[PDB]
């Protein structure tokens, strides 16, 4: 699709068999999701947002569908105000910015 | 142009007679610039994201040139760690996300 930006670019994602809403976020290097259960081991990560640095849990090689497109990659879990799909997964679905 | 997302989508902007580097950010409703002077009236605002809230000054009807494309709108000024071009101005330059 071609997504205009008059409204937030919200999509449905599927992760762990569950549907969630998330924002397509070119300003995010990484994908950050609200608290949820994921399989496997996690690693620590500090990320810096507009209001400072939070701790998240980094899970690698997670199956995730984004607007019907299949991806497999890193998901950060923690106290984000919105689920954000960052560049690590936007690249996997072939997303570009155009003007 | 077509901008891939392997790296941060940074562009040069012209704002208030100054050149800055800013991120084309589909996850930002609003445009947020590091401390600078702008002309005209402003009012305070609180904006939130990862890490919490920051206080900014809201300037309306500010002309910005974004990668060569002129656009007018509201600009928030304050202690952002990165200059962000949000949806309020991305729409005006005709930016879309495509996959
Ligand atoms: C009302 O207007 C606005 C304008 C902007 C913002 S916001 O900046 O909070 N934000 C909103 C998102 C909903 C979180 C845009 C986002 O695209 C930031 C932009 C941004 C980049 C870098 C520093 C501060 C802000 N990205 C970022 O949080 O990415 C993570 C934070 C860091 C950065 O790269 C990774 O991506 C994830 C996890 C890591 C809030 C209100
Ligand atoms: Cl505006
Ligand atoms: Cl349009
Ligand atoms: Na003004």
């Amino acid at each position: 699709p071609q997504i205009t930006l008059w409204k937030r670019p919200l999509v449905t994602i599927k992760i762990g068999g569950q549907l969630k809403e998330a924002l397509l976020d070119t300003g995010a290097d990484d994908t950050v999701i609200e608290e949820m259960s994921l399989p496997g081991r996690w690693k620590p990560k500090m990320i810096g947002g507009i209001g400072g640095f939070i701790k998240v849990r980094q899970y690698d090689q997670i199956i995730i569908e984004i607007a019907g497109h299949k991806a497999i990659g890193t998901v950060l879990v923690g106290p984000t105000p919105v689920n954000i799909i960052g560049r690590n997964l936007l690249t996997q679905i072939g997303a570009t910015l155009n003007f």
